[PDB]
């Protein structure tokens, strides 16, 4: 190919020239491990892998070995040439650390770029997702600015953004593009019916809302769709430490980016790795220098299919089902927050529910949601018949008034952004002095 | 295409480098709606001689036109938009190309003490619309720092969490306003790490976005360990206006902006001397501003400086600088907080508070048991000889307007959950930040 170094959909015409694209990759990817402290003290008294063939024989590279290493012993380059370094989300106390080059964001902003809805300089993309030490937020921001997008940092979390700004925005600047979690998608929707917008009519030049970060059922998906006027809702997935690993399709499945890493399937029980199936997701990124992993296991609860799809692509699709947990068991029967959402959100529209929590107790399933008061008694009964008919657990179902779950002053607060004051006149609120945020 | 410091040898060539853009950047403000009605039915300026004669903009033409009425390119070309801190209720959106954004990113990276590969860059301002994050890691990403995004005002990074990567990650720049600097050393202190001495790493604080006398920033550098922290002043509609030089003064980037001295009276514009800070960019596409009033009561010099830069000085009063009369007297809180930042630095006085009433200056600060009595005392006879104004002045506990919990909270950053254990807290369901 002239004029670029990485493979792009539909350099390969098969699964077999897909796999040989990545092996070519394989003894740049084993050298440039074996440079950084973590790989160079596994293979110490050993001969380490070179080859594609020696690959086979790779031990997995687990969570608690990143953990172990923080913050820079996953590091193989000179820290002059780190571009950005971030942290995950999770537990504060027990940080993971990664980081890139400038060559590695370009990789990074490649694979978030792979829109089936595309990204171009007509699009005003609005970033909803976090930049404090996250690389959620300046993932997207560097995907929007590769493609010319006008990029619009709504930052999340953040005080000086709540969703009443985010919605004026969102409407002012007749913004295109989203990028936000599933349930900042629903924040975004109830705080528009707040601010007297609908929106399912009042964003005429919204045209699709690019999500990630959470377990997602197809019946969420089309609903979050549904609220926002049958607008695509674009899947992807992705960590911290790998990028983004996998993307929607036209017909809705998450195909994984094969071409930028090496993908493999983890059973916890005989510690095989395979190419499909049930397992643990397995990630060897194959396009970065600062940072390399040798089959770092996410430890997400992933189904792989190379089974083909409607879309046409020559790439494999994900299903990513959550976490490692024990499932929660109610008797006989196992409820999952997967099986408790497709029910939740197979209720009408018209209902308008949209937030809603669970508890699994030893004897009880308890759930919550906020409903409107004329809707709320059907619901309750509807969604007892589904939890009847689906599942046959026991349950106690209460509906609640809105803004029991979700405060009104989330959805319509406004917030000036101040700076430091000292000296303050008689009239004047001195409260905001030092703690002005 | 854009100056650096050394391509002007005299005020005169300095001069030169300016009027030479003028036609472009009367050209450009020409293609916006808001010059297109301006100067609609009459001539417009054109040539460097024109600009003399050209109106002032004010912030309140930026508000009324939002949100793209200052905007003189297809929305094609944008690269970010952004919008100003101050009142959420009357926004003002500011928006930069690309190419725009190299000139954002240099005259940030004009640091005396310089940005390089070797330096890891924490940036401790907010991305949340506001320019000032996105500033700080364009600069660091142009010149070759690691950007650690600390973000501010996210519940992702508290103070406890940024402390902690200050030491883990041998951070060597931080880039947060003069009051953050301070947080930072207290929440310090609560982690178990003396500013003084437990950051060997840390070797410059860049900082701006408040009035900062000499005094302060002196003290914030000796509780840092004597390390320079280096003063910037800019806006979300201009960038970086000016810079430190080692001597300790800013000194206005006049390579690539027109600086002008307003007085509201006469509505008159000077070259120096006391007045409202005026601004013309001369490298941007996106949002031309044609002599922007800033509204920052300012003084400029034109007075040589120690360090050789060819360019006029800047001191930035801004609200800072408006009298209340007290007693006979005028208090400014630029000449409070050089009394209370004269305080012994053993004192560990760095939070405190005042209110203006007709008759007496109400002034509450923190100091630890046992210094607080000679704290107060001491604050009291400064006033007295300095200001002569009646005082109320009460020293209060460390955790009083700076709370303990605010310094020392960690808190995990969460996802949205809707399945819960009965054991486990589900408070955190849908409000999980
Ligand atoms: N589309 C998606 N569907 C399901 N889960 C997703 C999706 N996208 C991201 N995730 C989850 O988010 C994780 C990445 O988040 P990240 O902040 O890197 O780490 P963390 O797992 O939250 N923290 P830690 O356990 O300490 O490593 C993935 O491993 C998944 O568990
Ligand atoms: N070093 C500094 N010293 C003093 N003031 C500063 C300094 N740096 C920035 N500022 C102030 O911060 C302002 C820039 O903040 P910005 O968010 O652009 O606008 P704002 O003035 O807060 N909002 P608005 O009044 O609506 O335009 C400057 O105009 C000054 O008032
Ligand atoms: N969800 C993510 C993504 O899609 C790309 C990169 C990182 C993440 C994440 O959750 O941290
Ligand atoms: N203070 C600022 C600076 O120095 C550069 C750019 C923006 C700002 C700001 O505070 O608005
Ligand atoms: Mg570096
Ligand atoms: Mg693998
Ligand atoms: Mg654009
Ligand atoms: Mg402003
Ligand atoms: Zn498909
Ligand atoms: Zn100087």
């Amino acid at each position: 190919a002239m004029s670029r170094s990485r493979p792009e959909l539909g350099d390969w015409s098969s699964p077999a020239e897909l796999a040989e694209l990545q092996r070519s990759q394989l003894p740049r990817v084993l050298a440039q491990a074996l440079r950084s402290p973590f790989y160079a003290a596994r293979y110490r008294g050993t001969t380490p892998p070179r080859t594609a063939d020696d690959f086979a024989g790779v031990e997995v590279t687990a969570k608690q070995d990143l953990r172990d290493q923080y913050p820079f012993g996953m590091l193989a380059v000179g820290r002059e040439h780190l571009a950005t370094y971030h942290e995950s989300s999770g537990t504060a106390g027990e940080p993971t650390a990664s980081y890139y080059t400038e060559e590695d964001w370009t990789d990074l902003a490649e694979r978030f770029a792979r829109k089936w809805t595309g990204i171009h300089p007509s699009d005003t993309f609005l970033v909803r997702t976090p930049y404090g030490l996250v690389i959620t937020g300046h993932l997207a921001q560097a995907a929007g600015r590769l493609r010319g997008a006008t990029v619009v940092p709504g930052d999340a979390r953040s005080l000086a953004t709540p969703l009443s700004r985010m919605v004026r925005v969102l409407k002012t600047l007749d913004v295109t593009l989203t990028w936000c979690n599933p349930t900042e998608i629903t924040m975004l929707a109830a705080a528009a019916k707040a601010a007297g917008l609908r929106p399912d009519q009042d964003f005429p030049h919204l045209r699709a809302m690019f999500t990630a970060a959470e377990p997602l059922t197809e019946v969420r998906r089309r609903r979050l769709s549904e609220i926002w006027g049958g607008i695509p809702v674009v899947e992807e997935y992705g960590s911290t430490e790998t990028g983004t690993i996998a993307g929607q399709c036209p017909e809705g499945r998450m195909h994984l980016w094969a071409d930028r890493a090496i993908f493999e399937v983890y059973d916890p029980r005989t510690g095989t790795l395979s190419e499909a199936g049930r397992g643990q997701m397995v990630v060897t990124p194959l396009y970065r220098d600062a940072m390399p992993l040798l089959r770092y296991n996410l430890a997400d609860d992933v189904e792989v299919s190379t089974d083909p799809c409607g879309c046409g692509w020559l790439l494999p699709t994900v299903t990513v089902l959550g976490r490692a947990g024990t499932g929660h068991r109610i008797g006989p029967a196992t409820v999952t927050q997967q099986r408790l959402e497709e029910l939740v959100f197979s209720l009408p529209a018209a209902y308008e529910v949209m937030f809603w929590r669970a508890k699994a107790h030893p004897d009880v399933l308890e759930l919550e949601f906020e409903a409107p008061e004329p809707v709320r008694q059907r619901a309750v009964k509807e969604l007892g018949a589904a939890l009847d008919r689906e599942l046959g657990v026991p349950h106690r179902i209460t509906g609640l008034a809105p803004g029991t779950l979700v405060p009104a002053e989330a959805l319509t607060a406004q917030r000036d952004i101040l700076k430091a004051r000292y000296l303050f006149a008689e009239d004047e609120d001195w409260d905001k002095a030092v703690m002005y945020f």
